[PDB]
């Protein structure tokens, strides 16, 4: 079942970085279900890496739950690696993130990472992104307005209700575009005032995408 | 001589001047943050009944508008606004700005955005030649400061921490220091490109449509 297949990915990440680790590394870590078999699983290896940087609140109480050190970004200038899973990858390893509602301060982790490995069960490989909605973080008093922006962009906005990200925003799940080039929509959407991140990652994509399929853990590049 | 504060004064009445033939009762009116702007509301109160009410760019603006008896609403209540009236801290003679010295950039970029016609008051030191002697603003998420910091110094500036400063958003400021700005809309777009920016203090791409400076011979009208 899913579950299963994102236990895998989530192992065949740990097995991945494993042998890059050492007294000084510190794994910069993702959000969400298939993050915290991520979590769990390098737990289990916690006396072979220094700690590790978290992308939420959630992910930080996690860590220490397992008596990892979680260190804040600002104390390092490079991560080797940062593991996390994501909602949608094309081919080109462009995804859509933010179902999980931690997509902005994942963006900055991921931003500071050399190798960004993106875990994912194999439903989540698409021809082309859209299917699911895109997530755009959204400053609360700007929402009307980043919707009508949305609108010319031709998407459906629609305000995820009763949600707050844990930097004090709301979430707008975009529905109905047709993103055949993810880089320049991100980019058209970055020229929105009032938008915090969106929820493509493309223009920094992820460099190794881990997919769990019946067949094993299959390892895809851009 | 006219102090400061007195041509301050001057494009803030310059401004009611302006737009007061354009309010009737169903008008709102768009409003800035900080000292130019609360001398707008000084101007602009004496005619609240003629017009509906305020959006205002952060909590301290609302409550100088209610403080004056100018109703406040939300934003998104609305779709139709004229103007939105702010000051800043540099204009070019394009009516590119470099906003944020007081903080509420990121809403006020906000509401200029909805506005239809962007007003800027501002006093005679304002009008710079090239933008960026006074440090460039950045609203950043608190956990991202050292990493846009590293991508500001990429763009030739040295970014310094604004100590004790969150914004209404609960974000920390970046006061970007060393810039020679040449190509306003292009730089308001590479910042835009590091992930961690809330908003930068660049209003360029939507720059101001009418800039109302403030001299010791008079107020000038200006226009890009």
């Amino acid at each position: 079942n899913q579950d299963q297949l994102k236990q895998a990915v989530a192992q065949a990440a740990v097995d991945h970085i494993l042998p890059h680790l050492d007294s000084k590394s510190i794994v910069g870590v993702g959000t969400g279900s298939t993050a915290n078999f991520f979590i769990d699983a390098l737990a289990r290896h916690k006396a072979e890496f220094d700690g590790a940087v978290a992308s939420s609140e959630a992910t930080a109480k996690r860590l220490k739950e397992h008596g990892i050190p979680v260190y804040e970004l600002n104390t390092v200038s490079e991560l080797e690696f940062y593991v996390d899973g994501a909602d949608e990858s094309n081919e080109r390893l462009e995804l859509i993130k933010g179902g999980g509602a931690a997509l902005t301060r994942e963006k900055i982790v991921a931003a500071v990472a050399k190798t960004f490995i993106c875990i994912a069960d194999a439903s989540k490989l698409v021809p082309i992104l859209g299917q699911f909605p895109l997530p755009v973080e959204v400053i609360p008093m700007a929402r009307s307005h980043v919707a009508r922006q949305l609108v010319k962009l031709g998407g459906d906005p629609v305000y995820r209700e009763g949600v707050l990200t844990d930097n004090g925003n709301i979430i707008l799940d975009v529905h109905n575009l047709r993103i055949d080039s993810p880089v320049e929509l991100e980019e058209k959407i970055n020229a929105i005032v009032g938008v915090v991140t969106n929820g493509l990652f493309a223009a920094r994509p992820a460099d190794l995408l881990l997919l769990g399929t019946a067949d094993g853990v299959k390892t895809l590049k851009a």
